[PDB]
């Protein structure tokens, strides 16, 4: 079990959904949620999830992403 | 704050995220989550979230569902 975190681009409620239902697609992620203060960070919960490549996409598909953690759960 | 809980048909990794990115795709959701031993429970928690309209959602795109539970939180 792996848990990501990323700070996405997601200034409103569109673009939020956007960003999670892209993390949501990824094979695999169990969980996706949106946190912090500014809705700002995405949460993403799976086994076998490639961080680099998740971080890619929502920077494509966003804007502007970065991911700022990895942690096993 | 709401939280709806869906059993889904969702029978392998792909099924689960289409119906995860349906769920996360709805304006207004915070959290999507797989749960339950058979993985069949679509847990998503939000703010103005029809849970009627949701479950028609994931009806005609996954095949079966039925809503189980809804709360506030």
């Amino acid at each position: 079990r792996t848990k990501i975190v990323v700070k996405v681009h997601m200034p409103c409620g569109k673009s939020r959904a956007k960003a999670m239902a892209l993390a949501a697609s990824v094979n695999g992620v169990d969980s996706v949620e949106i946190t912090g203060e500014d809705k700002d960070r995405l949460v993403v919960v799976g086994r076998g999830i490639d961080p680099v490549r998740l971080v890619a996409l929502l920077r494509e598909k966003c804007g502007l992403a970065e991911l700022l953690m990895v942690e096993l759960v």
